[PDB]
């Protein structure tokens, strides 16, 4: 069933016309959508009715929509009102046209130090933001980490967001992330899905010795075992990681395909 050209809601009224696809996050297609007043432009979930039939995943978008819609944070994407015709839910967001921090792995493999510091530390004020306002993110990977033209980073992609394992999951996520970004590599990566499982279970990862002291110290911490020994958001900021080196306030576009100098 096709995607109506332009997009409209009985509560506001507002008249959104369906521009250039962005991607498919499992069974949900993202539109850059437009504003046809004002001409302000934002990403457009559309998630077809056809998913949302059985009232148990009815609900879990449900709370996706309830969660994101009450935050508001220069690091979690912008959310601008949800809305429903007969045959799509559209949930209307913040566009970021630099893609996701995964985009950039994959492209980049290791990124050197100050960029991981940068990324980080905004992707850690984000996620306290969160933990401060009682939302855990239980699902951060490298593709919820999006960029906008100005390189910030924004959180999103709350489909397995829930408001009060706790907090520390969030922090094991982060740990991934650091190691990804300055070792070039997942941590529990392989092709069998069994296998990562494992290497979870029985915290099976090895930091190479090319990484920083500091930098893999504080990567352990993260990742430890005991869920209660890992540090706290707050932690973060202040660890040595983020002190002792160079740390820059904006990076250049040119982080997307080449490290900066
Ligand atoms: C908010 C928001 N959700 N999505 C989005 C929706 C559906 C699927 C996907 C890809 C798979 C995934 N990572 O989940 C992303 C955006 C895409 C962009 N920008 C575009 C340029 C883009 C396209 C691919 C990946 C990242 C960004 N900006 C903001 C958003």
């Amino acid at each position: 069933k096709e995607i109506p050209d332009v997009l409209v809601d009985p509560r506001t009224m507002k008249r959104y016309m369906r521009g250039r696809f962005l991607g498919k996050g499992g069974f949900a297609k993202c539109y850059e959508i437009t504003d046809m007043d004002t001409k302000e432009v934002f990403a457009g979930k559309v998630v077809p009715k056809s998913m949302l039939l059985k009232p148990h995943q009815k609900e879990k978008m449900s709370t996706e929509i309830a969660i994101h819609k009450s935050l508001d944070n220069p690091h979690v994407v912008g959310f601008h009102g949800f809305f429903e015709d007969d045959d799509f839910v559209y949930v209307v967001l913040e566009i970021c046209r630099r893609r996701s921090l995964l985009e950039l792995h994959k492209r980049r493999k290791a990124v050197t130090e100050p960029e991981a510091r940068y990324f980080m530390r905004q992707t850690i004020q984000g996620v306290q933001y969160l933990h401060n306002n009682r939302v855990i993110h239980r699902d951060l990977k490298l593709g919820n980490l999006f960029l906008n033209d100005d390189m910030d980073v924004k959180i999103g992609d709350f489909g397995l967001a829930t408001k009060i394992h706790s907090f520390e999951v969030d922090i094991w996520s982060l740990g991934c992330i650091l190691y990804t970004l300055l070792v070039g590599k997942p941590p529990f990566e392989t092709s069998c899905l069994k296998e990562t499982y494992i290497r979870i279970k029985k915290n099976e990862y090895s930091v190479p010795r090319h990484i920083n002291p500091v930098a893999s110290a504080l990567i352990r911490r993260m990742l430890h075992a005991d869920p209660t020994l890992r540090p706290s958001v707050a932690e973060l900021l202040t660890d040595e990681f983020f002190t002792s080196g160079y740390a820059p306030m904006r990076l250049p576009t040119s982080c997307l395909t080449v490290p900066p100098r």
